[PDB]
DNA sequence: AGCCGAGC
DNA sequence: TGCAGCTCGGCT
DNA sequence: AGCCGAGC
DNA sequence: TGCGCTCGGCT
């Protein structure tokens, strides 16, 4: 038997024939790897080995719909090329007399996402034909062009096989791939979380399916709640938080395409990942109609998606431009960066921890993801209410309760209860024969309602007609149906007919916390609460911070200002002094070595700062300049000392509201 | 499928239906936005992929297998043979006219083009109705519709002989003739200065603009053998001035930004990883280095990794083969107030015929062989001695076999094959261009196998390549063995082709089309304009070091006064300082105002110096830079032209024999 | 017939 | 150059 | 049966 | 993340 229609499958010369039980068909992660794996095998290789790539991840078809497994094409691939057939006992000898080849060796990189692959393909194989995992069905082939066809040379040291030794082997797998078991999953991932925690408190040619999955893709698992479950703190995950850092340290002044603002990040903050996830994430950071960002952070410079298609309809990475919104920086102040911890990537100094921004942008664009174990999911909230409630909490006051809001949403948010609203789009009654639909409620895109709702009614028929006069960014349905139907529509819910209401519940409120352990968040305010210690604690490191900085630059003006008048008149001078001699000298006159590089290094004498000056220095206007600079330095650090924590906190949420006031109002108008 | 059909086509006002053809799907969205809702009904949108099959001479399985062509006949409802005469005919058809919409630009030019040489070849008759028009350039252009709308008109004999002037594969000489008359006109323009549209007007007054600028992008230029998008890649890594390897999909954003690269960045990726291979038959210098697979000679480069992927940054050699100090003689161009790269620039050597400048345009097309970089810096020290270049032969890095001259032009490329025993020839080298998984399923397979219309020849055969050399061994019967002897075992084992070059076509450095008929001639002109530039070098270098050499005179000056008490600045005005300092004869920035003349009194270059200038060390420091300087422009004014290009050529071919036995090395 | 390569 | 298979949990 | 989005 | 055409000279 040979294999007819899989364009990316290289047979083994031996499949299918007397030899089938000896020849290994490679799975692969992508086609990259399928030629790497086609150059190590060479003409030799080409008898015993069949390689084939894998796109990603695959099906989990533990409790797919059967639907999905039948029409799953790489699926329905790996089972032709092998041979085999659902239902089927491969106990015996004689019974596996009819597959194509005796094993599959799976081949990904030696990252979380290549074990998240194999626990797939295990739990493929484990589902359907668990007799197959009795005789070593399946292997890997692990890795760190020439290298290529020299890990194949050393072939066996590479090679791993994967072995059943019991029900443990079940259950780990099980735990693993069940969508009935998301709370084993939590509690398996708090164990794992809790135990490196302490163990950072101080400091086999078969592997098992138990220890596959407890020893290495758990750290797939922990990985993909990492990168998934946003900081509280930021409200960012760390791609997300590397595209910002990226950003900020490009800090561009005009437009820049968002793929190659994409290529800079992946340069300047170590993200490892493919350019597909980099660019999405680019642009959703950037997106602005309704019911995506109430504040997006880089700026839509071209079509970035509209609520037509929720977003869907961005145009592609190399055509459409981004840059840092305004606000950024005002949410995000400079001045604070020196406050963060730099995460290093191999002797790089890449992106934050978390930022620490004046509001909980946490709960600003409604931070979102799915992970393993745990999902987050909150709500917007309106920015003008959070600055009202940490003025409110500022002085000592109680933070008001906060409905979910969306900007430019005109539809009605109503709380039910705790972490529970009504969503309602808007319709109102023209005439005897016509409805009019205005808004939709949040995250309904207008063509999906169009044609899960309106069609239907269309064509038992509801209505007899319906026309659209849409903009980019509103939504405007006018409905014609007959007296009688409308009358009855109308006797029922209007909202509810036209299905204008929506549930939003908000019960798995998870986040790192700022301790980067992952917790459940009961209510928004419980969110606020947190935040708000931990900024305001921030606004006193700022405090010290600048005070320190601010007084090593005052005595530093001092001593260059000392220098200069000393200089100008006759006390001191440096013609042709040795280097040796004017060193010492500064030294013996009390001069201060760099008072600003010291104070750094604090967190021989050097006399640069004061002899890098150029000769203009000496000049009539510049000694009165130098002057003016070193007293404005003084007051500039007296000032400082004078406020509180909170009054700085206070000054950049005005600065902040001022620009975001402009910013809205051009936005409408424009 | 990718189509969206008019609610009316097919019906009863089928002809008051247009259908629109985009250049690609991003313009179909466009269309599509400003289009509905009232739009949807008499207007369909249909998008090409871009270049369309020319059909006038293409053959009947292309033009029957082509999925677009037959996309648009099944849409319009067109049929081959079909009259289109009267109005039982015009019947048939789903829509009444075509609306092309395509970029403003000449490849969207082509575009429409293209689709109009499809009508005019099937259906001419069609023409004749005004079936064809044009959208000119969202909601708000459809809503002045009218004005964006231009239709295409047949007027008589005329129109029809543009067309095929333009399009068809017998006319080749006349557009030659077509585009000389057009360059010639331009030029003397250059000297000088500065609704309905009949298809003899947009051939020769739209179309030709493409035609001229596929020339302009497609043929190299003699001076340094590069086409605009090859030399905007090097401006930008010059630019860039990178030391550690970027990504090639990253370094072709950074060249579209920094140079005013217009076009797709596939086209620019492609460039970029041609310019880096270096298997047998492609660069015998490549300018930028191929960190990651590029391609090899297996595949010919086809196999080269995804640019997402691979690396580069630039040779050793780029600047020892473009110096810098060059830059300062070049002319560069401006794309809307961003200077970008140069006309030309201006190598050591001619690299035009070093790793072999081709490229198909329309009318011309340039092929240029591979020359040895040795050979050509030899002959370029012979024509600085006052003596005759030698002839050259096409020399490609690393190739075994052989070239040898035919007649004019025409060289006989043949590989290696030896007989080893009486059942067994090896062949370690293949005609240079030929790449080995080609030679396997093309000769060796079809010989082991036999064809439909072929017997076998051989038993066998196995492969031993490496990734930069080709081994087959052979197995035959004796028999077989002396029948393939007798007939010629390189002929016998497709192991000689033919290199012919007739169509040496550059542009000259005035950019003027010439035909060059020897390699020595295209030496002879790369050389003159070469050594006047090492002229122009000269007295750019002789002036820079004297304003340098100035420069450093009065700020020694200045510092020695200062210590000695004849000055003091301490706290004078600004206005006070200046006027004393003019007055003590001290000469305005003597630089600043060099580069002034190339094309009130700032002594900053004085006063900007810092405290430490006054001190013992920087006192010294100073003195021996002031004379360094000075005996740098009499070392620099001994030197002729030819002696500075004589360093260069020496400090290159060190570097060459440098980075080639690495090569071997590695 | 199809390569070569800068374009769509 | 425009695509879009899949995972993972909560929610509907 | 399918969205949300950072991943393959 | 990979992935059919033009134009001219020639094989
Ligand atoms: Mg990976
Ligand atoms: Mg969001
Ligand atoms: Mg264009
Ligand atoms: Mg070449
Ligand atoms: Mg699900
Ligand atoms: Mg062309
Ligand atoms: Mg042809």
């Amino acid at each position: 038997s040979k294999i007819k229609g899989i364009p990316k499958l290289d047979d083994a010369n031996d499949a299918g024939g007397k030899h089938s039980l000896e020849c290994t068909l490679i799975l692969t992660e992508g086609d990259s790897a399928k030629s790497l794996a086609v150059s190590g095998l060479g003409v030799i290789g080409r008898d015993r080995y069949g390689v084939f790539p894998l796109r990603g991840k695959i099906l989990n078809v533990r409790e797919a719909s059967h639907k999905q497994i039948m029409e799953n094409a790489e699926i329905n691939n790996i089972i032709k090329i092998v041979g085999l057939q659902y239902k089927k006992s491969y106990d015996d000898a004689e019974s596996l007399k009819t597959l194509r080849y005796g094993k599959i060796m799976i081949m990904t990189d030696q990252d979380q996402d290549g074990s998240h692959i194999k626990g797939l393909l295990i739990n493929f194989i484990h589902h359907n034909w668990p007799s197959l995992l009795k005789h070593g069905f399946l292997e890997e082939f692990i890795t760190p062009a020439k290298e290529a066809k020299e890990y194949f040379a050393d072939m066996e040291r590479h090679r791993i096989l994967f072995r059943y030794a019991g029900p443990e082997d079940d259950a780990a797998i099980t735990l693993a791939f069940s969508k009935k078991k998301i709370d084993d999953r939590k509690e398996w991932l708090t164990n794992f979380m809790e135990d490196r925690r302490q163990r950072r408190l101080h400091g086999t040619k078969h592997l098992t399916y138990n220890d596959f999955i407890n020893k290495e893709l758990i750290l797939f698992s922990n990985s993909d709640n990492e990168r998934s479950i946003p900081s509280l703190v930021d409200g960012f995950k760390p791609g997300q938080r590397k595209v910002l850092f990226t950003c900020f340290k490009r800090n561009d002044k005009r437009e820049v395409k968002v793929a190659q603002l994409a290529g800079s990040v992946a340069e300047m903050s170590a993200y490892h990942h493919g350019e597909q996830a980099l660019m999405m994430t680019i642009v959703n950071l950037a997106q602005n109609f309704v019911g995506s960002n109430n504040i997006n952070l880089l700026q839509p410079i071209g079509q970035f998606g509209t609520r037509l298609h929720g977003g869907k309809d961005a145009a592609s990475p190399r055509y459409i431009f981004t840059m840092l919104s305004t606000l950024a920086r005002l949410l995000f102040p400079a001045v604070d960066d020196n406050l963060l911890k730099f995460l290093y990537d191999d002797n790089q100094r890449v992106e934050p921890e978390w930022y620490i921004p004046i509001i909980p942008m946490v709960l600003i664009n409604g931070a979102e993801g799915i992970g393993t174990g745990w999902a987050c999911k909150l709500p917007n909230y309106d920015a003008r209410e959070i600055v009202n409630n940490v003025r409110r909490m500022l002085d000592g006051l109680d933070p008001h309760p906060m409905l979910p809001n969306y900007k430019n949403f005109k539809g009605t948010i109503q709380e039910l209860g705790q972490n529970q609203y009504a969503v309602s789009g808007e319709i109102f009654v023209v005439d005897r024969n016509t409805v009019e639909i205005t808004e939709l409620p949040v995250r309904t895109w207008t063509q999906v309602y169009k044609e899960q709702v309106l069609e239907p009614m269309l064509n038992p028929a509801l209505i007899s007609d319906y026309k659209e006069y849409h903009t980019d960014t509103t939504v405007k349905f006018v409905v014609k149906m007959t007296e009688e139907k409308l009358a009855q529509a109308e006797a029922a819910g209007l909202h509810k007919v036209f299905k204008l209401q929506t549930t939003l519940t908000c019960n798995s409120m998870v986040l790192f916390d700022h301790m980067g352990c992952l917790k459940k968040y009961e209510t928004v305010q419980d969110i606020l609460k947190e935040f708000f210690d931990l900024r305001l604690s921030y606004y006193g490191l700022r405090k010290e911070w600048l005070v320190g900085m601010l007084g090593a630059e005052s005595t530093k003006l001092n001593n260059q200002a000392r220098f200069i008048l000393e200089k100008i008149q006759g006390k001191i001078t440096i013609e042709n002094r040795s280097k040796k001699d004017l060193i010492q000298m500064l030294v013996q006159r009390g001069y201060e070595s760099d008072p600003v590089k010291a104070w750094k290094e604090a967190q021989g004498p050097d006399f640069n700062y004061i002899l890098n000056m150029s000769l203009w220095s000496l000049t009539k206007e510049k000694v009165e300049e130098l002057i003016k600079q070193r007293d404005a330095k003084g007051r500039e650090v007296n000032d400082l000392k004078r406020k509180s924590p909170s009054d700085l906190w206070k000054e950049d949420l005005a600065a902040f509201v001022e620009e975001l006031d402009k910013v809205e109002s051009q936005e409408r108008e424009d």
